[PDB]
């Protein structure tokens, strides 16, 4: 891909995170607590899963961003509209308004519903997200295989802005603590 040129700087928004999620000083890395975070409750914060979302909301043109995935077990990536249901359980689908892809036991899955199964021959370190708001397009690039296209969400409907979305996942076998970080430009 050549997609590097719409490259957008986006950074983590405090407000809409899991309450036991710390993100860095700079709003660039994310990572799971192994507590509470002490902050107050609030009708933005997602309860149910370690998620958070970016502070910049798209309605219009072409943006991408990288995220580095190193040392990781299990991951959700991608895009989801402003208007997600932030509190208990659901499922990250286009019908919920996600488009994401993500790693879970050795295996990485894009959040089709049913999920779809992907073909990746380089376990990926760093991941390129590309949105066409125009084309109604997601896609996703493995960076770490010379730009290698991943998959692409087409006839998108978004339905409004969109966010940046992040998942670290949770914690349970001790292998997972470490962030997602977004990369520099
Ligand atoms: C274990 C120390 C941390 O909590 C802080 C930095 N960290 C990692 C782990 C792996 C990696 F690729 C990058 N940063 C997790």
């Amino acid at each position: 891909h050549h997609h590097h040129h719409h490259m957008v700087h986006i950074t983590l928004d405090r407000n809409t995170a899991n309450s036991w999620l710390i993100i860095s000083k700079d709003r660039r890395q994310v990572r799971m607590g192994d507590t509470h975070q002490n902050v107050s409750d609030n009708k933005e914060r997602f309860s149910n899963y370690p998620m958070v979302l970016g502070a910049q909301r798209f309605s219009s043109g072409k943006m991408y961003w990288e995220v580095d995935v190193t040392q990781k077990e299990a991951w959700d990536l991608g895009v989801c509209r402003d208007s997600v249901q932030r509190k208990g359980q659901f499922s990250l689908s286009p019908e919920n308004g996600f488009w994401t892809i993500w790693l879970w036991q050795d295996s990485y899955e894009a959040g089709t519903s049913p999920q779809t199964t992907l073909h990746i021959q380089v376990p990926p370190c760093q991941i390129g997200i590309f949105v066409d708001y125009e084309a109604g397009v997601v896609s996703f690039y493995n960076i770490t295989d010379h730009g290698s296209l991943i998959y692409t969400f087409s006839e998108c409907v978004f339905a409004g802005p969109l966010r940046p979305f992040f998942n670290v996942g949770f914690n349970y076998s001790g292998g997972n603590a470490a962030p997602l970080k977004l990369c520099p430009l």
